């Protein structure tokens, strides 16, 4: 409790500062403790050699890391409330030649979730989304990296989806947010409710709408694509980068590829990227031999602006402030599932969804880069693979 | 009894109104109380928050469930009787996290199973569905999701057919109805009682008709279409969008082609719409564009009396009261047969099938909202054509 008063010292005096990140640094004879402040790091505390384990146990206990593993970085989540202070924390643990270093990110305050059309789907791309989800049934993957904001979608489409006549059920580790009209359900790995407990208890509970809220079993996918199969819609998150080798995933997982195909709707891939600030924003002229590379139309690259953020502190250091989505929707329809019944590769699947028209990543990226809501460079960042 | 008073009152007002399930669930600051009826939640009540345990207390007790446990699920089945009641109920129990959620579902019975001529089949398709089923052998499929009425379809068959000059032995997980005239035999996991090692044991009990409550495995599809094609009428389940779909699935799921179309006399696909409340039917004057983006001629536009229900107090305010069944009937010729071998896709046996006189799901809604049997939207809610 000494380390966990330090503990929470810290991240209240990080909040009330606006502090963007804490990082705990072990030395050759000290700890040292820095906070960044308006883009720069600063130095907060100094610990002795011998308060680093306890401390670092702490913040591992708070995003459910484990202790015991000390030659691998970890990353949690750490949803932290205590008293007037609420600010989720991104967790990040890594080996350091002097032992483990922990950094945590504090990440801004969620605001509500938000209306389908306000997500940021390209005009296009959302009539085939809306069409997705309100679909009777079938499951609809929503897949991305840590933090890609899969959660906040997923919301977003109950929103929508939910309505009066249905019973929506749901399954999450842990429960974030309390949307009316829905059932809420957290995991309690203690009592042994766990997500396959769970999910097939819902299919007692006369369901309509079954949101998933991660896969990580085997058990899980399998029964999560029955409950789509026999005619509930369900909605359920994977930790994958490409919305193809989602698919292949669930193959990984033990899930039938013939049940894969008659019950998959769809799957989103989403990406976080920086906006650039409207102030000190500037008109910047691409290469059209880049563009050109991107795929971009010849005939579409003479309007050509790409633009980027000089810096004021409205901004703080950066050009930017706030982030925006970047999309590929990997909409199933005869050709795909007749892709995934033969031998598959995410990539065949991939352009055999590109023709008929699915927009990739980038090329969502780079439309949303041409209007000036982000820099091509932070699109490059997550398009990269 | 406060609680007591409101259980006996809730299964009272879901038995008069032909209600599916009762859902009693608990919300952030109370307690919402919702009928399933025609498959439709509606809202019947809202309990005081504090009121939950005591009401949860009374289903447990009914079901024999654990009072203690409210961290886990619980199942029970009640044979419940008050004043003139006599149903059957499936009680669930799930904590959510603002406590445990109970279902309550009213079962039907074997005197709720129709005759073949109430089953809502137009005339034009009901004599091929009836020439389908009189066959001395084969494989017959009927698809669709869950609660689409298929185990009221097959044991309206077995009404019909199930003559004592035959055997006529099930396989169903669970066995719901208790039919007289017929063998019965439900799964049993515990004992390694599966559909496959089941139907591996029909075949040497002489049998004549089959039933296969689901198809989920390769296996059984195997055999099923093995005893078929020896010379046994088979009726089973699958899930599927289309009718076509189910050839296909069977190809999917190991079935060999040559076998299928050797043994399948047909598919059943199967929704049901809403019926208009006949009460607050008025009829409404059709607009033609609308009805012409619909497949529909001019001649069917003429002769179309549509109708919407404007809500009162029988239908609960939905317009709505009752159920019927759409049908799609796939009739298997020896053009299906060579389509089938030759591999051919589902879309392409469905053309195949059209042209050969078949309606769709889509079709067969439209000509009964034509006949103000339901309204547009249910049949557009309904099919995705
Ligand atoms: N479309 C969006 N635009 C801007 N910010 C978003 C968007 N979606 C999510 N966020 C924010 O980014 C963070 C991401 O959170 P989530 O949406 O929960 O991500 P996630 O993919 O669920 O990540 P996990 O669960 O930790 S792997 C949250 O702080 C959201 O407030
Ligand atoms: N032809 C019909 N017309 C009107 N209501 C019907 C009809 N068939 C079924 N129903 C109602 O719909 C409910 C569900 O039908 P079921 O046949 O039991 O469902 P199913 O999901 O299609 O088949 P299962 O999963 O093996 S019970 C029945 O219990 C009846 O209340
Ligand atoms: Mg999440
Ligand atoms: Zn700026
Ligand atoms: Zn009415």
């Amino acid at each position: 409790s000494a380390a966990q008063k330090f503990v929470k010292q810290v991240i209240r005096e990080a909040f009330l500062q606006d502090a963007s990140d804490i990082h705990i640094e072990p030395r050759q004879n000290d700890v040292q403790v820095r906070l960044r402040i308006d883009g720069a790091l600063r130095p907060y505390s100094t610990l002795p050699k011998g308060a680093l384990n306890a401390v670092i146990s702490v913040v591992k206990i708070m995003g459910g890391l484990n202790i015991a593993e000390k030659r691998l970085p970890q990353d949690g989540r750490v949803r932290y409330r205590e008293g007037a202070i609420d600010v989720d924390l991104r967790l990040s643990t890594l080996p350091t030649v002097y032992g483990e270093k922990a950094v945590m990110r504090l990440l801004k305050k969620a605001s509500d979730i938000p209306e389908i059309e306000d997500l940021g789907f390209a005009p296009g791309v959302f009539e085939r989304f809306k069409e997705v989800i309100s679909k009777p049934y079938g499951i609809f993957l929503i897949t991305g990296p840590t933090g890609s904001g899969k959660s906040f979608t997923t919301f977003s489409i109950l929103k929508r989806i939910a309505t009066p006549d249905k019973n929506t059920q749901t399954i999450e580790d842990p429960v974030e947010y309390e949307i009316p009209g829905i059932n809420q359900t957290q995991v309690n790995p203690q009592a042994g409710l766990t997500f396959a407990r769970a999910l097939r208890a819902f299919l007692r509970q006369d369901p309509d709408i079954i949101m998933v809220g991660e896969i990580r079993d085997s058990e899980t996918a399998k029964i999560a694509t029955e409950a789509a199969l026999t005619g509930h819609l369900v909605i359920a998150t994977l930790h994958t980068n490409d919305a193809a080798q989602a698919i292949t995933r669930l193959d990984e997982m033990g899930v039938e590829p013939f049940n894969i195909s008659a019950a998959l709707i769809g799957v989103l891939s989403q990406r976080l990227v920086r906006r650039v600030c409207e102030h000190c924003k500037v008109e910047v002229k691409p290469d059209p031999e880049t563009l050109r590379r991107l795929g971009l139309s010849e005939a579409e690259i003479q309007g050509a602006r790409l633009y980027k953020g000089m810096g004021c502190e409205r901004c703080g250091g950066t050009g930017y402030k706030g982030r925006y989505a970047i999309h590929e929707l990997l909409v199933v329809d005869d050709e795909i599932r007749h892709a995934i019944v033969a031998g598959k590769s995410a990539t065949e699947i991939k352009e055999i969804a590109r023709r008929k028209g699915m927009k990739t990543l980038r090329e969502d990226g780079l439309y949303k880069a041409l209007q000036g809501i982000t820099t091509l460079e932070e699109v490059l960042a997550r398009t990269i693979e």
